[PDB]
C-alpha cells in the first residue's frame, strides 16, 4: 500500500506513496532495520524439508573449508547429521563446526567494518545453559574475557539454539554494556536517550533508578521461554574511559566517559538452518562511533552544542563549519583518552585502510564480499576514506547475524 | 555471470561471484552508473506504442498541475498531441511543458540535495539550433547567464531532442567549465586527473595544450550527427575564485583556484517519452564539491597531503586525525574564498536543513521524494548532517535526468 520511512534524528515517521508511480527497474538501502535483515519469532520447529538441504549445505561448506577434506568425514557427518535430523527433528552442531559457524557469520556480516578480524574470534559455548542466574554468570564471563583490562578481545557467547519457537534465550538489551536514559521532571533527558524505553522496561521490572548520565543498564535475561529475570552488572567488569582532550585542559570538566566494551546483545546467528537467538558478540570500538554517533548524535548524548561553545566558535552560524571543527576534537578526545588508558580502540581512517585489505583478500579467497556501503562510511571523513569510493555489493550469505524484534513486543506474561 | 565492481580511487575493478550463494530476498546502491541511471543510443525512433501513452501521462501531469485545470485545454493538448504523433511519429512540447518538465526532472533528481530550489530554474530553448556553432553559442550565453558575475543562477539550454536517433546534439564534456589534466613527463600528473582521457581526445582533435593545473578544457560539441567540432571557451565567460584561508596566510600560496560554474553537460532529459540528450544544467556550488572532492580525492587535485603538512600536522601517523583537521580548514577557504570574492556557494550543513525542509514539502504535497541517500550525504560530516539519520527511498520518476554512454565509445566518424 505504502512504505514507512523514519527520520531517526527527530523519530518522525514518514509515508512514501510516490514509488508506485516509479519506471521499470526502488531500493531501501537506506532503511535501518528491513525485514530482509530480521529474523523473527516462531511456534512451531524448523520443517525437516527446510532444516536438511540447510544441513546438508553448511556441512559441505565446513569440510569444503580446510585444505586437505577429510572426505570420509565429511560423509560421516553428512550421515550422522541426517539421522540426527529424522531422529530429534533438529540437530547439534560440533563446536569446531560452531566455531566455524561464528567467524563466517561475523565474515558475512555487510555492515561490519572490523571483518579482517574475522579468523581471530574466541568462541564461548554456553549451548548447555538452562537458567537465567547461568546465562548471567556466562555473560560476567564474556564481560571480564573480552575486555582483558583494555586489551580488548573479540570474543561470542552462543547460548542454546531455537527448538520450537517458544523457548527461546534472549537478552532484552541492545548489548551488555548500555547507559540508562531518564526524562527527568524538568523537561530534560539524562543519560544516553536511546534507551530511554528500555530503562522504563528496567524500572517496572523493579529496577533501582540511579539517575544519572552513565548508569549501567541491568541485564534482562529470559531463559526458556520463562520472563525476564533483572541482574545488575558488577561494576568492577565494566571499564570504562573518562574523556580528556592533550590539549584543551577544560574537557575532562565536561565529565564524560564511556564504556570500553562494544558487545551487541540483541542479534541471532543463523547457521545450517539452525538458529540462536541469544549469542553476544563483540570487537573493539572504532573512535566515531562514541565521538560522533554516541556523543554528537540528536538523539543520543547531544554534546557538539557546547563543546563548540567552549572551544569558542560561532555557534549560531553554521556556514562557519565549526560542528566540523567540533567533532574534529571530541574524535582525537576520545582516540587520546582510550589510547592513554590503555584501550584498545581503532580510528577510522586506519579501520578503513584495513577493510580494503580485506576486500582484497575476500574477493580473491572466495570471489566477493557482502558489503553495505551506507554502514561501512564512517559518519565522518567520507570521502577522505578509501571505502568511499568502492562500489560495493550488499546481500545476505549463510552463515548470518540477523536482527530480530524486541522481545518485549512479543512475549507472554506468565 | 558476475558482477563488475570498480574503486573509483584506485581504478581497480573487481569481479563479484558470491551474490550467487545470496539467500531470497542485492542491493546495488553503492554502484556509481548503473544501466537503470543510463538512458543510450539509438538507430530507430521512439515505436509509437511506447511514445503515446508516455506522452498522454506526462500531458495528463502537466494539466493535472496547476490550481484549477484548463480541462478544456487538456483535452485540446491531448488530442493536438495525438494528431502530431500520429502525423509526424513524435511531437513538440510547449514551452510551458518543457519549462515544467525540466523542474519536475530535477524536482526527481534522486543526486541533487539543492532540490528545494527546484521552483527557480530559466529555461533556455535551443530546440531550434542546427549547427554546433550555433550550439556554441547558446551555451556562451548559458554560461553568461548563470554566471551573473558572482551571483549565480539556476538555468538549462535544452537543445533538440532525438529523433532517429543518429542526429544527436551531445556535448563531449563532463561539464561546461572542466579543467584539463595531462600525464607529464617526469611520470606526474597536472591539472584534474579525471580529464585526463577526455583531455587527450581534445588533443587529438587539434587542441593547444597549455600544459598547467587550471587549464580550462575546450567545448567538443557535436551537432545532428555530424563529427564534434572544437570550440574554446571565451575566458571573460569563465569566473574563478583563488582560494585563499581567512587565517592561514600560505594558503593562497598554493596556487589554488576552482571555476565558479557547476554545469553538468553529458546528461539526457526524457520527459513524455521524448529524450534530450543534450541539456546542460547548472545550479550553484555546495563547499564540499570542491574543497573535499575536486581538491582531496586521490583520483583529483590530491592536495591533502602538503595542506597538512604546512600546517604542522603529524602527516605520518592516521590515528593522529590530520585529514580530518586539514580538509575542515580546506572547506572553510573554499567558503571564504567563495563568500568573500562575492560567488555563491553553499555549506553542506545549510544546504541539509534546507533539503530536510524540501523533503517535508514534497512528502506532504505529492506523498514523497526519490532520494539517493548514498549521494546525498555529504562526503564530510556524516552523521553531523541531518540527511544521515534520514531513511530515504531512491526510485526513478518521469521527467527524469539520466546519464547516458560517453558519446566517443558510441560514434560513427566520417
Ligand atoms: C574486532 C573489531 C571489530 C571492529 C573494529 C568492529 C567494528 C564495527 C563497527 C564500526 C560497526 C558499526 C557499529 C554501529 O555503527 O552500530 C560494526 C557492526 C557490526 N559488527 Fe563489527 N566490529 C568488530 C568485531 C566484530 C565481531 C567480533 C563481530 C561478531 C562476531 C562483529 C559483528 C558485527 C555486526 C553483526 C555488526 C552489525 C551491527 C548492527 O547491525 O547493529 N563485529 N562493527
Ligand atoms: C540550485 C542549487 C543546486 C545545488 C546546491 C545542487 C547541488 C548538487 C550537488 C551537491 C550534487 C552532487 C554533485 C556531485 O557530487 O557530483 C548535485 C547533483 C545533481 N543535481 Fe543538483 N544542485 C543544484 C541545482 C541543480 C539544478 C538546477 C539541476 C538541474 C536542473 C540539478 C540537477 C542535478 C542532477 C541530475 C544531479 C546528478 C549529477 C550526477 O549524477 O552526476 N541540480 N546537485
Ligand atoms: C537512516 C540511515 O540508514 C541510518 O541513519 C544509518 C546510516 N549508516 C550507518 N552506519 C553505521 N555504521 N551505523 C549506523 O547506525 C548507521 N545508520
Ligand atoms: C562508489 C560510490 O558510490 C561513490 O564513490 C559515490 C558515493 N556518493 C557520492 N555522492 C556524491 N554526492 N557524489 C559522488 O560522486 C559520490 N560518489
Ligand atoms: N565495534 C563494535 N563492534 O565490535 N561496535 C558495536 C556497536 C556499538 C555501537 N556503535 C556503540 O557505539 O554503542
Ligand atoms: N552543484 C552542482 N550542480 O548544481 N554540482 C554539479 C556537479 C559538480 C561537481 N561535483 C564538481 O564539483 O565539479
Amino acid at each position: 500500500q505504502y512504505v514507512r520511512i523514519k527520520n531517526w534524528g527527530s523519530g518522525e515517521i514518514l509515508h512514501d506513496t510516490l514509488h508506485h508511480k516509479a519506471t521499470s527497474d526502488s531500493c531501501l538501502g537506506s532503511i535501518m532495520n528491513p525485514k530482509s535483515l530480521t529474523r523473527g519469532p516462531r511456534d512451531k520447529p524448523t520443517p525437516l524439508e527446510e532444516l536438511l538441504p540447510h544441513a546438508i549445505e553448511f556441512i559441505n561448506q565446513y569440510y569444503g573449508s580446510f585444505k586437505e577434506a577429510k572426505i570420509e568425514e565429511h560423509l560421516a557427518r553428512l550421515e550422522a547429521v541426517t539421522k540426527e535430523i529424522e531422529t530429534t527433528g533438529t540437530y547439534q552442531l560440533t563446536l569446531d563446526e560452531l566455531i566455524f559457524a561464528t567467524k563466517m557469520a561475523w565474515r558475512n556480516a555487510p555492515r561490519c567494518i572490523g571483518r579482517i578480524q574475522w579468523s581471530n574470534l574466541q568462541v564461548f559455548d554456553a549451548r548447555n545453559c538452562s537458567t537465567a542466574q547461568e546465562m548471567f554468570q556466562h555473560i560476567c564471563r564474556h564481560i571480564l574475557y573480552a575486555t582483558n583490562n583494555g586489551n580488548i578481545r573479540s570474543a561470542i557467547t552462543v547460548f542454546p539454539q531455537r527448538s520450537d519457537g517458544k523457548h527461546d534465550f534472549r537478552l532484552w538489551n541492545s548489548q551488555l554494556i548500555r547507559y540508562a536514559g531518564y526524562q527527568m521532571p524538568d523537561g530534560t533527558i539524562r543519560g544516553d536517550a536511546a534507551t530511554l524505553e528500555f530503562t522504563q522496561l528496567c524500572i517496572d521490572l523493579g529496577w533501582k533508578p540511579r539517575y544519572g548520565r552513565f548508569d549501567v543498564l541491568p541485564l534482562v535475561l529470559q531463559a526458556d521461554g520463562q520472563d525476564p529475570e533483572v541482574f545488575e552488572i558488577p561494576p568492577d567488569l565494566v571499564l570504562e574511559v573518562t574523556m580528556e582532550h592533550p590539549k584543551y585542559e577544560w574537557f575532562q570538566e565536561l565529565g564524560l566517559k564511556w564504556y570500553a566494551l562494544p558487545a551487541v546483545a540483541n542479534m541471532l546467528l543463523e547457521v545450517g538452518g539452525l538458529e540462536f537467538p541469544a549469542c553476544p558478540f563483540n570487537g573493539w570500538y572504532m573512535g566515531t562511533e562514541i565521538g560522533v554517533r554516541d556523543f554528537c548524535d540528536t538523539q543520543r548524548y547531544n554534546i557538539l552544542e557546547e563543546v563548540g561553545r567552549r572551544m569558542g566558535l560561532e555557534t549560531h552560524t553554521l556556514a562557519s563549519l565549526w560542528k566540523d571543527r567540533a567533532v574534529t576534537e571530541i574524535n582525537v578526545a576520545v582516540l587520546h583518552s582510550f589510547q592513554k588508558q590503555n584501550v584498545t580502540i581503532m580510528d577510522h581512517h586506519t579501520a578503513s585502510e584495513s577493510f580494503m585489505k580485506h576486500m582484497q583478500n575476500e574477493y580473491r579467497a572466495r570471489g566477493g564480499c557482502p558489503a553495505d556501503w551506507i554502514w561501512l562510511v564512517p559518519p565522518v571523513s567520507g570521502s577522505i576514506t578509501p571505502v568511499f569510493h568502492q562500489e560495493m555489493l550488499n546481500y545476505v550469505l549463510s552463515p548470518f547475524y540477523y536482527y530480530q524484534i524486541e522481545p518485549w513486543k512479543t512475549h507472554i506474561w506468565q
